[PDB]
Protein backbone atom coordinates (compact mmCIF):
# COMPACT_ATOMS: atom_id res chain seq x y z
CA UNK A 1 0.00 0.00 0.00
CA UNK A 2 1.09 3.52 -0.85
CA UNK A 3 2.22 6.37 1.71
CA UNK A 4 -1.12 7.95 1.23
CA UNK A 5 -2.75 4.51 2.71
CA UNK A 6 -0.35 4.96 5.85
CA UNK A 7 -2.35 4.15 9.19
CA UNK A 8 -1.96 7.56 10.91
CA UNK A 9 -2.24 9.00 14.39
CA UNK A 10 -5.24 9.72 16.23
CA UNK A 11 -7.39 12.22 16.88
CA UNK A 12 -7.48 13.26 20.37
CA UNK A 13 -8.94 15.85 21.89
CA UNK A 14 -7.03 16.81 25.33
CA UNK A 15 -8.78 20.28 26.48
CA UNK A 16 -11.71 20.57 28.74
CA UNK A 17 -14.33 18.06 28.87
CA UNK A 18 -17.53 19.29 30.73
CA UNK A 19 -19.63 16.35 31.18
CA UNK A 20 -23.71 17.06 31.76
CA UNK A 21 -26.25 14.74 32.57
CA UNK A 22 -29.29 17.06 34.23
CA UNK A 23 -31.60 19.69 32.74
CA UNK A 24 -30.64 22.40 35.06
CA UNK A 25 -27.07 22.35 34.77
CA UNK A 26 -26.83 21.95 30.98
CA UNK A 27 -29.17 25.12 30.45
CA UNK A 28 -26.56 27.03 32.78
CA UNK A 29 -23.86 25.57 31.19
CA UNK A 30 -25.50 26.81 27.59
CA UNK A 31 -25.71 30.45 28.95
CA UNK A 32 -22.10 29.83 29.71
CA UNK A 33 -21.22 28.86 26.10
CA UNK A 34 -23.22 31.93 25.06
CA UNK A 35 -21.75 34.49 27.06
CA UNK A 36 -17.99 33.37 26.15
CA UNK A 37 -19.33 33.78 22.43
CA UNK A 38 -20.07 36.28 20.04
CA UNK A 39 -22.61 36.55 17.24
CA UNK A 40 -21.42 34.37 13.97
CA UNK A 41 -18.84 32.35 15.88
CA UNK A 42 -18.63 28.42 14.77
CA UNK A 43 -18.51 25.64 17.21
CA UNK A 44 -18.07 22.17 16.32
CA UNK A 45 -21.12 20.44 16.45
CA UNK A 46 -22.17 16.35 16.81
CA UNK A 47 -24.67 13.95 18.42
CA UNK A 48 -24.77 10.43 19.24
CA UNK A 49 -27.44 7.92 20.09
CA UNK A 50 -27.89 4.39 21.01
CA UNK A 51 -27.32 1.15 18.01
CA UNK A 52 -31.25 -0.59 18.66
CA UNK A 53 -33.85 0.57 16.67
CA UNK A 54 -36.89 2.56 17.54
CA UNK A 55 -40.24 1.60 16.10
CA UNK A 56 -38.86 2.11 12.37
CA UNK A 57 -36.30 4.14 13.30
CA UNK A 58 -32.49 4.48 14.58
CA UNK A 59 -32.22 4.80 18.85
CA UNK A 60 -33.26 8.57 19.57
CA UNK A 61 -30.31 11.02 20.02
CA UNK A 62 -28.62 10.82 23.19
CA UNK A 63 -25.62 12.44 23.46
CA UNK A 64 -25.11 16.62 21.66
CA UNK A 65 -21.24 17.65 21.48
CA UNK A 66 -20.20 21.37 21.09
CA UNK A 67 -16.57 22.01 20.92
CA UNK A 68 -16.25 26.08 21.40
CA UNK A 69 -12.94 26.39 21.37
CA UNK A 70 -9.50 24.54 20.94
CA UNK A 71 -9.42 23.47 24.66
CA UNK A 72 -13.14 22.97 25.85
CA UNK A 73 -16.06 20.75 24.93
CA UNK A 74 -19.28 20.25 25.74
CA UNK A 75 -20.82 16.92 26.30
CA UNK A 76 -24.47 16.81 27.19
CA UNK A 77 -26.20 13.53 27.95
CA UNK A 78 -29.48 14.36 27.21
CA UNK A 79 -30.90 11.01 27.56
CA UNK A 80 -30.24 11.13 30.43
CA UNK A 81 -32.00 14.74 31.51
CA UNK A 82 -35.91 14.50 32.38
CA UNK A 83 -36.59 17.06 30.36
CA UNK A 84 -34.97 18.08 27.24
CA UNK A 85 -32.47 21.59 28.49
CA UNK A 86 -34.40 24.69 27.23
CA UNK A 87 -31.09 26.85 27.49
CA UNK A 88 -29.49 24.02 25.12
CA UNK A 89 -32.76 24.21 23.06
CA UNK A 90 -32.43 27.71 22.40
CA UNK A 91 -28.33 27.68 22.01
CA UNK A 92 -28.61 25.16 18.87
CA UNK A 93 -32.01 27.12 17.48
CA UNK A 94 -30.12 30.53 18.32
CA UNK A 95 -28.99 31.46 14.44
CA UNK A 96 -26.41 33.38 16.52
CA UNK A 97 -23.89 30.53 16.94
CA UNK A 98 -22.64 28.33 14.25
CA UNK A 99 -22.48 24.74 14.00
CA UNK A 100 -20.05 22.79 12.22
CA UNK A 101 -20.26 19.30 11.38
CA UNK A 102 -20.37 16.42 8.65
CA UNK A 103 -23.72 15.42 8.00
CA UNK A 104 -25.50 17.98 9.90
CA UNK A 105 -28.67 18.17 8.13
CA UNK A 106 -29.18 14.92 9.01
CA UNK A 107 -28.35 15.43 12.12
CA UNK A 108 -31.23 18.10 12.14
CA UNK A 109 -34.08 16.14 11.05
CA UNK A 110 -33.14 13.71 13.30
CA UNK A 111 -33.59 16.27 16.00
CA UNK A 112 -36.35 18.11 14.95
CA UNK A 113 -37.96 14.38 14.71
CA UNK A 114 -36.93 13.33 18.70
CA UNK A 115 -36.51 16.34 20.19
CA UNK A 116 -38.53 18.44 18.12
CA UNK A 117 -35.80 20.83 18.25
CA UNK A 118 -35.32 22.97 15.13
CA UNK A 119 -31.07 23.27 14.28
CA UNK A 120 -30.60 26.58 13.10
CA UNK A 121 -27.34 28.00 11.40
CA UNK A 122 -25.62 24.96 10.12
CA UNK A 123 -22.68 24.38 7.93
CA UNK A 124 -22.17 21.02 6.09
CA UNK A 125 -18.32 20.55 6.33
CA UNK A 126 -18.43 19.12 2.94
CA UNK A 127 -18.91 22.10 1.53
CA UNK A 128 -16.59 24.41 3.08
CA UNK A 129 -14.04 22.38 2.65
CA UNK A 130 -14.42 22.11 -1.67
CA UNK A 131 -15.04 25.77 -1.39
CA UNK A 132 -12.25 27.02 0.78
CA UNK A 133 -9.79 24.19 -0.79
CA UNK A 134 -11.21 24.76 -4.35
CA UNK A 135 -11.73 21.55 -5.45
CA UNK A 136 -14.77 19.31 -5.54
CA UNK A 137 -14.42 16.25 -3.31
CA UNK A 138 -16.64 13.70 -1.62
CA UNK A 139 -15.54 14.39 2.36
CA UNK A 140 -16.11 12.43 5.25
CA UNK A 141 -15.03 13.93 9.03
CA UNK A 142 -12.19 11.28 8.43
CA UNK A 143 -11.20 12.18 5.13
CA UNK A 144 -10.82 15.64 6.40
CA UNK A 145 -9.08 15.36 9.50
CA UNK A 146 -6.80 13.31 7.48
CA UNK A 147 -6.42 15.83 4.98
CA UNK A 148 -6.11 18.56 7.25
CA UNK A 149 -4.37 17.98 10.08
CA UNK A 150 -2.81 14.28 9.73
CA UNK A 151 -4.53 12.00 11.44
CA UNK A 152 -7.54 9.63 11.52
CA UNK A 153 -10.62 9.22 14.06
CA UNK A 154 -10.25 6.93 16.81
CA UNK A 155 -12.32 3.95 15.65
CA UNK A 156 -12.91 1.41 17.88
CA UNK A 157 -16.67 -0.28 16.74
CA UNK A 158 -17.67 -1.44 20.59
CA UNK A 159 -16.76 2.06 21.58
CA UNK A 160 -18.28 4.82 18.66
CA UNK A 161 -21.12 2.00 17.71
CA UNK A 162 -22.21 1.65 21.82
CA UNK A 163 -25.05 2.43 23.70
CA UNK A 164 -24.77 6.06 24.05
CA UNK A 165 -28.03 6.20 26.42
CA UNK A 166 -26.19 4.08 29.04
CA UNK A 167 -25.56 6.05 31.55
CA UNK A 168 -23.04 7.08 32.92
CA UNK A 169 -20.34 7.34 30.19
CA UNK A 170 -17.04 5.76 30.18
CA UNK A 171 -14.29 7.06 29.84
CA UNK A 172 -13.55 6.47 26.36
CA UNK A 173 -16.82 7.52 24.71
CA UNK A 174 -16.57 10.89 26.58
CA UNK A 175 -13.27 10.87 24.07
CA UNK A 176 -14.64 9.33 21.07
CA UNK A 177 -18.28 11.88 21.60
CA UNK A 178 -15.77 14.66 22.43
CA UNK A 179 -13.11 14.42 19.72
CA UNK A 180 -15.68 14.19 16.98
CA UNK A 181 -16.76 17.90 17.99
CA UNK A 182 -13.62 19.09 18.49
CA UNK A 183 -12.58 17.88 15.11
CA UNK A 184 -15.82 19.62 13.80
CA UNK A 185 -13.98 23.01 15.38
CA UNK A 186 -10.82 23.12 14.13
CA UNK A 187 -11.46 21.65 10.86
CA UNK A 188 -14.03 24.83 10.05
CA UNK A 189 -11.11 27.47 11.85
CA UNK A 190 -8.27 25.92 9.45
CA UNK A 191 -10.41 26.06 6.13
CA UNK A 192 -10.57 30.19 7.11
CA UNK A 193 -7.57 30.69 4.88
CA UNK A 194 -7.52 32.74 1.05
MN1 LIG B 1 -22.31 12.44 13.72
MN1 LIG C 1 -19.82 11.14 16.23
Amino acid sequence: HSVFEDDLPFLEFTGSIVYSYDASDCSFLSEDISMSLSDGDVVGFDMEWPPLYNRGKLGKVALIQLCVSESKCYLFHVSSMSVFPQGLKMLLENKAVKKAGVGIEGDQWKLLRDFDIKLKNFVELTDVANKKLKCTETWSLNSLVKHLLGKQLLKDKSIRCSNWSKFPLTEDQKLYAATDAYAGFIIYRNLEIL
